[PDB]
């Protein structure tokens, strides 16, 4: 939503579905909820659960 | 099998070995079954055999 400001209203949108640095540090953090927080409550879920 | 339909039968296929939109969508959930749920099984097996 920051980084394509003028899209008419379009189907192209759908087959998708101004100030751009806050743009990399909240992926960054986004990273940091999914390939570390969850992964590894994933991994302690499925291995104190096999017995 | 979807991406190449005029192939014929060729040892290139063995070398190997319309409508795409199916394609991206099963590939997804491909690394669905195979980087979440079998390596974090593997993770399991190999912690409660260790004692």
């Amino acid at each position: 939503a920051i980084l394509f400001p003028n899209e008419e209203p379009s189907w192209k949108l759908a087959k998708n579905i101004t100030g751009a640095w806050i743009v990399p540090a909240i992926m960054a953090c986004y990273l940091l909820v999914a390939n570390i927080l969850l992964v590894n409550l994933l991994i302690a879920v499925f291995n104190n659960t096999f017995f």
